[PDB]
């Protein structure tokens, strides 16, 4: 997260870490035993670190749980990014607390000009590489259709939306990959792309998640 804030030790309950040796990309919470994340954020041997602030110190609410089974989604297209969300499945149910909590589905999807809360362990230079070790937060609004796609010509689909500043100085970056983007409570966006980091012009880009509630259920609900 460039331009950001520290959140403050889980008050982000349903953000995690995923773990393979080191943090390598973020997700969301959506169930004791669900994680959302991106497609493009694969690997085996995941494991999933919930109630986490500073990844690199054991605080005292962190729960460390393998991945059972990862599901990408049946149309993940690797090289345009479109469909970039994938399931993850715990070995074993998270407890659900105060601070390891889940964050709920949308029921519709936002519009432009919404503000969201978008989280991370990523970059925080704009220029350059610095990675943080406490979680950090982006309070930004949800950029229209047409902005987007003029933002980035022939490259935003119907399951993409841009958010972040069009002035730059603000934005995802590397790290914060697959991590959440919340907005009055529900789940709005993934952390997908984007050129470069906090760039004039060259907005975030993020999975819109609405467009997939169908498929999260209907999959939860069979593994
Ligand atoms: N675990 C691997 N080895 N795979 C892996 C996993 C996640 C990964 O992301 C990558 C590799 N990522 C390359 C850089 N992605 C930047 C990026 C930027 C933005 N936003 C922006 N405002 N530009 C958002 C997301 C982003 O990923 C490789
Ligand atoms: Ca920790
Ligand atoms: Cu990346």
């Amino acid at each position: 997260i460039v331009g950001g804030y520290t959140c403050g030790a889980n008050t982000v309950p349903y953000q995690v870490s995923l773990n393979s040796g080191y943090h390598f990309c973020g997700g969301s919470l959506i169930n004791s035993q669900w994680v959302v994340s991106a497609a493009h954020c694969y690997k085996s041997g995941i494991q999933v670190r919930l109630g986490e602030d500073n990844i690199n110190v054991v605080e005292g609410n962190e729960q460390f749980i393998s991945a059972s089974k990862s599901i990408v989604h049946p149309s993940y297209n690797s090289n345009t990014l479109n469909n970039d969300i994938m399931l993850i499945k715990l070995k074993s149910a998270a407890s659900l607390n105060s601070r390891v909590a889940s964050i709920s589905l949308p029921t519709s999807c936002a519009s432009a000009g919404t503000q969201c809360l978008i989280s991370g362990w990523g970059n925080t230079k704009s220029s350059g590489t610095s990675y943080p070790d406490v979680l950090k937060c982006l309070k930004a609004p949800i950029l229209s259709d047409s902005s987007c796609k003029s933002a980035y010509p022939g490259q935003i689909t119907s399951n993409m939306f841009c958010a972040g500043y069009l002035e730059g100085g603000k934005d995802s970056c590397q790290g914060d990959s697959g991590g959440p983007v919340v907005c009055s409570g529900k789940l709005q966006g993934i952390v997908s792309w984007g050129s470069g980091c906090a760039q004039k012009n060259k907005p975030g880009v993020y999975t819109k998640v609405c467009n997939y509630v169908s498929w999260i259920k209907q999959t939860i609900a069979s593994n």
